[PDB]
């Protein structure tokens, strides 16, 4: 078997060490753009986002009103695949034509939408997506260094060339990275073990796994001029490990609890003893794929308008602290440092 | 005294991370089975496990029912040797005479059963385990790195050749391995403070103890054409911890709690306040070696079979994650990563 | 991004090791003089504390009675800034004009009184705090590695040259310190995330921010002849935390909770079922900054003078423990060993 | 300052792993005597324990009945010298006059005992102790590596030659060892902050201590001919300690809170709702000293010989797994390995 010199690590075992803060870096100065999918060396990604953040695949938190809420504030939602492909394709088409500053839409002024594909049913589900409007696609699995996933991107590929946009994933390391890369994915998705591994054996810390997959990304774009943005997925507990997600490399954040508390999200409000709930299960449970996780409860935070404000200008903030206005900025000049475990 | 230059690690602070997963790799076409007995470079083992899973030489797990239903999942028992030599005798000779798809068989059809002995009344207790009918034998002791067993297995040679197969251990390093080889063990069995080492200071992480012992195995087959099977033993707390001790270099796992569990088990069920529970002890407990260890209760799990099936799926589905359709497939292919104490 | 070899430590994870104790060393012949204010090599600080604690620049700490009781036993106090100019300046004047063996005196013999700045209406603040008779002025910030400090140090010594005194910080890094050092900083303080980083993401274990940060200190100095006093801000717990502190470098340490215990702090005692206490909150909570922090309450401790000469009675124990008569001295021998997770 | 490559560590961070254990490793076979004082290579040390454990030089633990019990066993007892000479001498005395197959005696069959001194009063202490019979002093200190302690040895050269054994200490390092082995102590104590360092901040793990003192000892003896015994001192929590301590390096233990649990220990049998305590206070603790540490409670144990030889079987077990036959065949053949932090 092969073994690695160091263990992998947490978001949680990290910590930021400033850097020179300009008279110039201020929150409302800080540019939070994004690229979404892969372009070559001096050009710019045909898909920006306003805001490094995306909901994740799940029939718990992207709904319809998740996916206006969010691409309102310059993000993306991926309308979960876990259901019939008539019902997606009507999430996807109602998002596209509900309009019948930072909100991320499309040339003909309409939000732009995301939805998750599996390495099944694509044949028809694709085409139906993309007759929907979707704006973009990403196969939805915990692993996907697949061939199935593979034979998914290339048959995309045959029938629309560079045209249709699909992200791929999950992978944790560079081997996964460049399988995905030269199977044509436009974006890859990195996490297993992470979200909200203790029963399959699989996964690997999300830092590691981040920083792994960055400089393998940073590798391929030396040797092709090809530059894949990288998904961080799952793992995020607290604000601040926005920021580190976004200091060690990746270009966007896929969240699934953090969106679920909020009164988009397609679960129904439930109040548990003076405390108001929302309902969050993985889409490995059995409550789902009916139609590997658990089922619960998230606290109530309200609208996801004012949290994802209060979230990012504390990236903002954090930002300016490390001397940086932008993410790819952020990416150069961060100082990051593992932290004891005493100190945790 | 002789220091090392990392500390011992246990399964728990491992992960497997996915290589590339064929179209080919699904579960039913995972092939689990894996050699018992030691042969030379270009043979196969003359006993073949159809899955890698043995039960534990102890009073409160290989009865003859924990024998009959692990032989006909594939795995093998070893009737506990801590009892007469008549009592025993006659509980092989019970399952080999029991029946008068991967059920472990001999070329007579009947279920195959292990025996197992300790170095002191062999040469009375062996002869009498041959004639009952006994597969295989396997010495019972926490420290197997002992001239007592070098003079067991000796003895077993010199009146019955290679045609008597004796399993020896425990060990946890190369030495330990290396001294039961030249003594002629046909298996080597792995762990020392790992079962369900704070009592008389001996022992190490049985994910070290294997990997190293692993490591002496293979250089020892490269010196001598002869490929010793090893056992790990003890320590397997979840069934991902089955996958790592395989994809580690263990060619079988032993278990005691995990099959004290089952209602095959020769221990007593009993309900505690609503939960039904089964009796569980140690080898090295007062409560036995009377005809080291603690005396408790273990949850009822039912009937063997559904579990056994339930948590190789599991280890079947991990093994095609890492891409592998066999255990040797796994040992060579899988990606091993060690976990940060924080993120445990 | 840049990365580090080791991960960050705090104070509780460090031992001191004895070293020769001569018949000299006994704890009144110990000598806690530091300098307090930068000075060339081969000269005395202008300014030199008799002990090495100052009070931390917070509105529930630093007050005139404060002030006034730690200038008696030899320290410092920093008046806090987050209140008006003429607030702030008729404290300064009152602890200069109060009287109207180890006490912290001027040439006039009057206790000496530092008071806290921003780097936002320093032009007015500081002409007013000069003018009070501040002896010293610390710009109080949690990220001093910025343009802001830099602007507000250059424009003291424009308008006062190295007559009026100022610290600067906060910086956890060599690069932070060079910065504030080039600036003109007379002493920089060391510490973020450490006090009574789980918000933000930004900070660094005290013990490896200390040890970095004198590290560069003593570079600097060799470079330029300028030795810069530096101070280690927050995180200490435990009395011993503070001679190792000491040891690891740091001239002089600043204290928040430790003096919100007393009697003279300026907050309000309260009762709390059979406890009196007193409270103690941040001058980033919100209870405050408003003429990144908690509110909450300490227990209290009586007056300063008996707990300040118990905590530095043991320093000075442990100091001639480890053969050291004075901080430079134990700056010097100290034997300081990182302790195993476990230990602790 | 000076910092290490490496964290220290407890015995707790310890297991050992099996050695060879030939068919004439017996635990009757195991002898466990050991050397108290220093002598020449090729000689024998003058005085030999028959087992190698101590009682602690405390007011709660070594009495007269605890020293004659002890030395009954094989061990001896140092009787504390926190009280009068006068009332020291008579105890000595009692000890030396009481009789008026383990037992440790002198030519004239009388029981070995020891007793504790100070380096202020020894002038006066130490000429009573030998009138009384002590058949060695040790010198008790926390912190050894000071210059009273070498002018007590000195003073106990100059008037007794090398006809008065003394023990000195206590130290934690190579450097600590080398000045108590040049100023001339007999054996060396090793230990602070392990007993029953968070507090004054001195100290180092007990394992890590060991060890280093060990490999400065025999570097010592390689240097100078001349071999000082080594006591561990403190932090034994389980018996297996022991062994570790032994396979170390350490020539024998010294316990407190072990022979505090004993009936022979000289506190107060206390009954705490159903369970039979016992006191136990430190040196340090202000219940004495007063003719830095706690005042507790220990459970009772019953008499020390059964207690003693249960402890003495279990090393003996453990010695025979790591194929000894006496401590320094264990100290030579022991494989310790250090446990990771998760493991334990
Ligand atoms: N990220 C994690 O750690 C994690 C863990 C568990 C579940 N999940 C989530 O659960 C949902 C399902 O994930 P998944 O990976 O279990 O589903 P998946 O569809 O990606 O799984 C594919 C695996 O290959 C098999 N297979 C056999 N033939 C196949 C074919 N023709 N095409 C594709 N696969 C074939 C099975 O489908 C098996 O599920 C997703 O939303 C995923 O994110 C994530
Ligand atoms: N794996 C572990 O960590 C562990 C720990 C404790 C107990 N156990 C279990 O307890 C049971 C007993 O194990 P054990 O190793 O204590 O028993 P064992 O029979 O292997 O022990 C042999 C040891 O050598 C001694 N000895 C002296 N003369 C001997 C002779 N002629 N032949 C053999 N030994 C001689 C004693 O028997 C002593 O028990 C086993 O089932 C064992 O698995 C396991
Ligand atoms: N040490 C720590 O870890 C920590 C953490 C949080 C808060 N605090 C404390 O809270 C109090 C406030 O600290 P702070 O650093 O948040 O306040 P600060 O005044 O130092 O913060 C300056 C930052 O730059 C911005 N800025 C924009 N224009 C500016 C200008 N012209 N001049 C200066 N800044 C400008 C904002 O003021 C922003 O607060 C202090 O007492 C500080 O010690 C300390
Ligand atoms: N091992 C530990 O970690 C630890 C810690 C605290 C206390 N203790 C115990 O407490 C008891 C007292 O230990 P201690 O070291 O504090 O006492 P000690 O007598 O060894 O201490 C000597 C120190 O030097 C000073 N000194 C000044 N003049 C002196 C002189 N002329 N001679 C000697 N010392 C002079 C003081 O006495 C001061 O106590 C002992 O039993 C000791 O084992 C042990
Ligand atoms: O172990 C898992 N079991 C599940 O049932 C499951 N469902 C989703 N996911 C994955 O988790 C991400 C969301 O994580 P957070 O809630 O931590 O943001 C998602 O974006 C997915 O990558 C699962 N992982
Ligand atoms: O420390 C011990 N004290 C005992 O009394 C004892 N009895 C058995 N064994 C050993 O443990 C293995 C079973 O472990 P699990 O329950 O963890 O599967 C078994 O297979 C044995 O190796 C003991 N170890
Ligand atoms: O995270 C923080 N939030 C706050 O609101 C805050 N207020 C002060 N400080 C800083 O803490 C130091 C005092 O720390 P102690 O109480 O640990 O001595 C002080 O000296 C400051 O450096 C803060 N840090
Ligand atoms: O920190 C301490 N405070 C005290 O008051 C104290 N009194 C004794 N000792 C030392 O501890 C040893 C006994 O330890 P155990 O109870 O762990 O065997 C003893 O042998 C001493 O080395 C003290 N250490
Ligand atoms: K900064
Ligand atoms: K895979
Ligand atoms: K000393
Ligand atoms: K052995």
């Amino acid at each position: 078997a092969k073994y690695y010199n160091e263990p992998c690590h947490t978001f949680n075992e990290y910590l930021l060490i400033p850097g020179l803060s300009t008279v110039d870096c201020i929150p409302s100065n800080v540019n939070l753009s994004t690229p979404l999918v892969k372009f070559q060396k001096g050009q710019q990604s045909e898909i920006n986002l306003k805001i490094p953040l995306v909901s994740a695949i799940m029939q718990s938190v992207s709904g319809e009103k998740m996916a206006i809420a969010l691409a309102r504030e310059g993000g993306i939602s991926f309308i979960f695949g876990s259901q019939s492909i008539e019902s997606q394709a009507a999430m996807v088409h109602a998002v596209k034509n509900f309009k019948a500053h930072n909100e991320l839409v499309d040339s003909q002024k309409r939000y732009l939408v995301g939805a998750g594909i599996n390495t099944r049913d694509f044949r028809e589900r694709v085409p139906a997506l993309v007759e929907a409007g979707a704006d973009v696609l990403c196969i939805d699995s915990s692993d996907g260094f697949s061939e199935w996933q593979k034979i998914t991107i290339g048959w995309i590929r045959e029938k629309y060339g560079d045209k249709v946009k699909v992200g791929a994933g999950n992978i944790v390391d560079g081997e996964g990275f460049r399988y995905l890369a030269d199977a044509g994915a436009d974006f890859i998705k990195i996490g297993i073990g992470g979200g909200s591994r203790e029963q399959k054996g699989i996964g690997r810390g999300q830092a590691t796994a981040v920083i792994d997959v960055v400089a393998e990304r940073n590798k391929y774009f030396e040797e092709t001029g090809i530059y894949i943005p990288v998904c961080s997925d799952g793992g995020i507990v607290y604000d601040y490990h926005m920021t580190l997600a976004l200091a060690m490399g990746a270009d966007f954040i896929m969240l699934g609890r953090y969106f679920a508390r909020f009164e988009e999200s397609p679960t129904r409000k439930v109040t548990i003893n003076g405390s108001v709930m929302k309902e969050y299960w993985g889409e490995g449970s059995s409550r789902a794929r009916n139609w590997e996780g658990v089922d619960s409860y998230v606290p109530y935070a309200g609208k996801l308008k004012d949290n994802v404000e209060a979230s990012l200008n504390k990236v903002k903030s954090t930002m300016c602290n490390c001397g940086a206005l932008t993410i790819p900025q952020l990416q150069s000049k961060a100082k990051i440092t593992l932290v004891s475990s005493v100190s945790i």
